């Protein structure tokens, strides 16, 4: 039950209008034959072309929205539309490319992919809102096969070439011209009413139609997001680390330590109201705060309104400080401290989403609502700060002296910063920057004032 079965059946009533007369009654392999490929009876790795839903929602790392516009059939050049902007015309002798044959054209395909999944995914997964010439035009493009490894490496492969007929995965892709070995699957299987538009249009109000093959590409995606992102979601399924994951979720736990210890020590709320992650344990454990927790799990769709959280427990939001840690609300309250996903950070873990928001993977895939600024007109941005009561005693690097205002410290506070405090320091700056790079913003109530944490030291 891992695989699609390639005699699963498969609905061709999307099809008839480019391709009139399509047998009604039609599986995968009569279907992978009918495109122009052949499996010749293989059990190599590669069992069907197509994958199921749940191998596509592991594997969306490589999504790819493809779709394919009769521009004017074998005597009609076609227009090639990828999830990535690009529309390429293909003849038989936002961005727009001139009509080229196609053994020009394969070779960009090959290029644009490589440069778009080679640090994201070990493969392509073509979503489709198949309707005939995107499947009957992939013969000029794609060659499949028996699941191979790079010939520079020993990632597997995912390109091949006619000139050295040679394998290569995305990262040494250059001069090679076929997608070797790709995955695909059709969203109009999935049983829907309507055409493209008017279903993507339900959900998402950020992508428009400019009748060009790209935008149906776009759109394409950005449904399959929403129903396997946003509709449903599956919190179950982990993900590959291909970046900073590790150091950027080990940031955000050091920066949630120091903001609200810091915050607690500096204005002493008596209660603290932890609403986000049923999960969630006392970041601050040796804190005297009564500390509340609130169940909310992340919210993939709309963010929350603060209403239907709050208002509807202590009940009194107003006392002490709420803590909205990647808890995404609409308006946040005053006394707040939030950590917030900005969706319009370009990141490797960041793909794009559905309706301005954006799909973060690390570890897990979170879909986050779209960043509003608007959202945090009751608090201001928090900045950088450290602050530590240790004892400034060096344990155990090269040490040039440390200057800054910012570093909230006893040795500070007399004149000079001891070296253990300076490391920690300069490694706390780094974890900073690592997290607000990545794409999270840090912001606190107005009163938040890190001249109140000299006194702690007294
Ligand atoms: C809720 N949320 C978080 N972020 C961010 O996304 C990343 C995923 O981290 P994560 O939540 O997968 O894990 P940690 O917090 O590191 O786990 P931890 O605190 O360790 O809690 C325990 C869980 O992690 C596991 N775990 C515990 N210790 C470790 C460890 O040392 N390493 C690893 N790899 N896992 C650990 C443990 O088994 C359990 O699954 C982080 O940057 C989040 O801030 C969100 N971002 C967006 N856009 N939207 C959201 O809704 C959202
Ligand atoms: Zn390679
Ligand atoms: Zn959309
Ligand atoms: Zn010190």
């Amino acid at each position: 039950p891992t695989h699609l079965s390639v005699d699963t059946k498969f609905k061709t009533e999307g099809l008839c209008v480019d391709i009139p007369g399509i047998p009604k009654d039609m599986t995968y392999r009569r279907l992978i034959s009918m495109m122009g490929f052949k499996m010749n009876y293989q059990v190599n790795g590669y069992p069907n072309m197509f994958i199921t839903r749940e191998e596509a929602i592991r594997h969306v790392r490589a999504w790819i929205g493809f779709d394919v516009e009769g521009c004017h059939g074998t005597n009609l050049p076609l227009q090639l539309g990828f999830s990535t902007g690009v529309n390429l015309v293909a003849v038989p002798t936002p961005l727009m490319y001139k009509g080229l044959p196609w053994n020009v054209v394969r070779i960009k395909i090959v290029q644009m992919l490589s440069d778009t999944l080679k640090n994201l995914s070990d493969r392509v997964v073509f979503v489709l809102w198949a309707h005939g010439f995107e499947l009957t035009s992939m013969k000029y493009f794609v060659k499949i096969g028996p699941e191979r490894t790079c010939c520079l490496c020993d990632r597997r492969a995912t390109c091949f070439s006619t000139a050295s007929d040679t394998y290569a995965c995305w990262h040494h892709s250059i001069g090679f011209d076929y997608v070797y070995n790709p995955f695909m699957i059709d969203v109009q299987q999935w049983g829907f009413t309507g055409n493209l538009q008017s279903n993507h249009d339900l959900y998402c109000q950020v992508h428009g139609n400019a009748h060009v093959a790209s935008c149906d590409a776009i759109m394409t995606r950005c449904l399959a997001v929403h129903e396997c992102f946003v509709k449903r979601v599956d919190w179950t399924i982990e993900y590959p680390i291909i970046g900073d994951e590790l150091k950027i979720n080990a940031a955000c736990r050091k920066v949630q330590h120091m903001v609200v210890k810091a915050a607690l020590l500096a204005d002493k709320f008596p209660v603290l109201h932890d609403i986000g992650n049923p999960k969630a344990i006392k970041c601050v454990p040796q804190a005297d705060v009564e500390w509340k927790f609130y169940d909310a799990q992340p919210c993939s769709d709309k963010a929350y309104k603060i209403e239907e959280l709050f208002y509807s427990h202590s009940d009194k939001f107003t006392d002490g400080v709420c803590l909205f840690w990647n808890c995404n609300v609409d308006r946040y309250p005053a006394n707040s401290i939030v950590c917030r996903f900005d969706t319009r950070v370009l990141s490797n873990l960041n793909l794009p989403g559905c309706d301005g928001g954006s799909l973060y993977v690390n570890k897990h895939a979170f879909h986050t609502p779209a960043f509003d600024k608007s959202a945090f007109v009751n608090l201001k941005q928090l900045p950088f700060f450290y602050y530590s009561d240790s004892p400034c005693e060096s344990h155990g690097i090269d040490y040039v002296p440390l200057k800054s205002a910012t570093c909230i410290t006893r040795c500070n506070l007399g004149g000079a910063v001891c070296r253990h405090h300076a490391n920690e320091y300069r490694l706390y700056l780094d974890a900073y920057n690592m997290m607000i790079s990545a794409g999270f913003s840090l912001w606190v109530y107005k009163q938040f004032d890190t001249y109140n944490l000299w006194n702690t030291f007294t």
